[PDB]
């Protein structure tokens, strides 16, 4: 798999998915979301998220997503707040590895847009 090269190895490939986890359970903002949850299915959700921030798509068919997320937006009053504050750490965790700034911009930018923001919180 050299689709992997681009990143710079896959030895770093799992380092942000480690250290990111670990930045989700330390924030006490959205711990109590996985208070109680198995990290089995964690472990695909955060490597999802990684993922889609590198390269998201502008529109998704799916109401079963946002039938999901809109439900924690409800009962438990998820708002745009919450994922700020899980977006923010993706971009800290690139400033470790040194990616140029330019790029933490554009990556931001690949989920930034609202056409993803809208499906997940569903305002
Ligand atoms: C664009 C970002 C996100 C994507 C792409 C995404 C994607 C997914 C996908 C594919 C699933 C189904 C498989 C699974 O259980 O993981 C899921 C489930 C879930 N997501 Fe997300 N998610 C995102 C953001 C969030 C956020 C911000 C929260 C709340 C902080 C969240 C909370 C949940 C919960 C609680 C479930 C479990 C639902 C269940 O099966 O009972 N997700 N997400």
């Amino acid at each position: 798999s050299t689709l992997y090269e681009k990143l710079g190895g896959t030895t770093a490939v799992d380092l942000a998915v480690d250290k990111f986890y670990e930045r989700v359970l330390q924030d006490d903002r959205i711990k109590h979301f996985f208070a109680d949850v198995d990290m089995a299915k964690q472990r695909a959700h955060q490597k999802a998220f990684l993922t889609y921030a590198f390269g998201g798509t502008d529109k998704y068919d799916g109401r079963y997503m946002r039938e999901a997320h809109k439900e924690l937006v409800e009962n438990h009053g998820l708002n745009g707040e919450h994922f700020d504050a899980v977006a923010e750490d993706l971009l800290a965790t690139l400033k470790e590895m040194g990616v140029p700034e330019d790029l933490i911009a554009e990556v931001a930018a690949v989920a930034g847009a609202p056409a993803h923001k809208r499906d997940v919180l569903n305002q």
